[PDB]
């Protein structure tokens, strides 16, 4: 029993962060194989930043220019490429302690884990959700560049992010493992703003779920409701529409606790209408939704 | 900038997990050196938990019936022992994979991570606090026996924690790793009473410090308030009371911020007296106890292991 943010074990990916110094600019590298991947805009200076033309630079950079540091041994770099807001250095060495990876990109909502690193070495994991305006509420210093987000299925670690920035909100901005941002972020020192943020229904509805499997039931009531007047109330408060898509995904927790899916929605508006009265459920005095379906029943099997 | 409750990195750890069979119970057990820790309870039956002889029940066991997967490999042991509520299986070979590392017994109202883990692989990570009445609030399933708490510094592991049990209240309950349990709790399957919890005071008014550092600054008053005066408000609600300690221990916090302790404890009684009121710090509509001063240093520093 007990429900916690739970982040996967971070040994493998532990074992692929390096540092890499191009310039005086230093960041965290990700080494796969015989790749180490990393933001481009460690070819950067301060000045460029405001309006940097990354093309010049990579042009303006040699091999040698770039120096990858994993621990305390340093990579020689046969060469560089850039893809997107990511760049990939070719070094001599496959890395020994490479997992079995994929490369993914998540949709608004998925959660994932990150590593927080500095200079190539990790300070701590936790786990984050895809915010639907494409941020993320992360916890990030200078120098956390190029920290990854993964997810792991057994032996497997797929990596979905790679920090890029902060927004002067306060939030997180980054890019998957091919270099393309999540969301319509730049790295520039410009205005940009993230969009209002959403929250996550299907993600409620399998944390209410979760708290019913953990003995929570004060916010069960006799109501029922539909889809379509479910929506309607989701509009109203700030809440993602719900889809067949998600009523779907709930099955199997629908399945387990025996409470019908609908029903569930009819609990949930009556907790969007008439607030939390000053109770806590799971330990929390607000809605949650960062836990998905799946790390619902991942986490009570 | 932002807030996280960040576990540490568990990679040290995970290569010391393993699983521990004995008769047809299995659960998970920590190698290091040519040791191997684990739960005593191991040697039980489904039977005998209600009023384990656990002294009796060892003696019908001899090292052959201990088995030790270690991922897939199995290691052969050549003696067993009994040390309070932990079983120590000397094994063939040493770990490998053993860090430098330490066994602590750390005090209610300190934190660390937990790898909770199943069959002697590792499932994930949270960090968690002590609580005052010396049981955590974990997320533990059947099979998650023998998993271990801990802390990093630099490069050494200082293990402080391994889970025993889940008490009838669905909060769990554990020894350090000499076997000596966290609080009143014993290794018998019978309903147990943990005592009243209170709220760890310093830690959350290292949380407000976290809050402040990080723009949420709302709840910072014009009023200030007295250790004594501050302290009728704690034990109202049942708050830890605040020691001159605690001020000490908060007081870089303190420094960073520029805000005096016993203002920052006027703006707590503040909140107690009149909630939260519908806002949010640090994306909670709580005041939460698991962050100690050290943590938010630690997070606001950005240290590495
Ligand atoms: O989460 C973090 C990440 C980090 C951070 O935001 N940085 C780091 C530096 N870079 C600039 C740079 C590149 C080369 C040389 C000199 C400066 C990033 C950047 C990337 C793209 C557009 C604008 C800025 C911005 C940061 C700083 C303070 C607080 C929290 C956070
Ligand atoms: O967090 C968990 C841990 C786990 C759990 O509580 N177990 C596991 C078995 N053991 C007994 C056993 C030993 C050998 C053979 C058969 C039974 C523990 C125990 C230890 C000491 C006193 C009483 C019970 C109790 C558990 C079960 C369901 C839900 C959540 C949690």
């Amino acid at each position: 029993s007990g429900f916690r943010k739970m982040a996967f074990p971070s040994g493998k990916v532990e074992g692929c962060m390096v540092q890499v110094t191009c310039g005086t600019t230093t960041l965290n590298g990700l080494w796969l194989d015989d790749v180490v991947y990393c933001p481009r805009h460690v070819i950067c200076t301060s000045e460029d930043m405001l309006n940097p033309n990354y093309e010049d630079l990579l042009i303006r950079k040699s091999n040698h220019n770039f120096l990858v540091q994993a621990g305390n041994v340093q990579l020689r770099v046969i060469g560089h490429s850039m893809q997107n807001c990511v760049l990939k250095l070719k070094v001599d060495t496959a890395n020994p302690k490479t997992p079995k990876y994929k490369f993914v990109r998540i949709q608004p909502g998925q959660t994932f884990s990150v590593l927080a690193c500095y200079n190539g070495s990790p300070s701590g994991v936790y786990q984050c959700a895809m915010r639907p305006n494409f941020t993320i509420k992360g916890s990030f210093l200078n120098g956390s560049c190029g920290s990854v987000g993964f997810n792991i299925d057994y032996d497997c670690v797929s990596f979905c992010y790679m920090h890029h920035m902060e927004l002067p909100t306060g939030v997180h901005a980054g890019t998957d493992l091919e270099g393309n941002f999540y969301g319509p972020f730049v790295d520039r020192q410009t205005a940009q703003a993230a969009g209002t943020d959403t929250t996550i229904t299907v993600n409620v509805l399998a944390w209410l779920y979760a708290a019913v499997i953990n003995g929570d039931r004060w916010f069960l009531n006799r109501f029922t409701t539909t889809l379509n007047d479910f929506n309607l109330v989701a509009m109203k408060y700030n809440y993602e529409p719900l889809t067949q898509d998600h009523v779907d995904i709930l099955g199997p927790l629908s399945a387990q606790t025996g409470i019908a899916v609908l029903d569930m929605c009819a609990s949930l508006k009556e907790l969007l209408q008439n607030g939390m009265n000053g109770r806590t459920i799971l330990g929390s005095a607000l809605l949650e939704d960062e836990f998905t379906p799946f790390d619902v029943v991942r986490q009570c099997s």
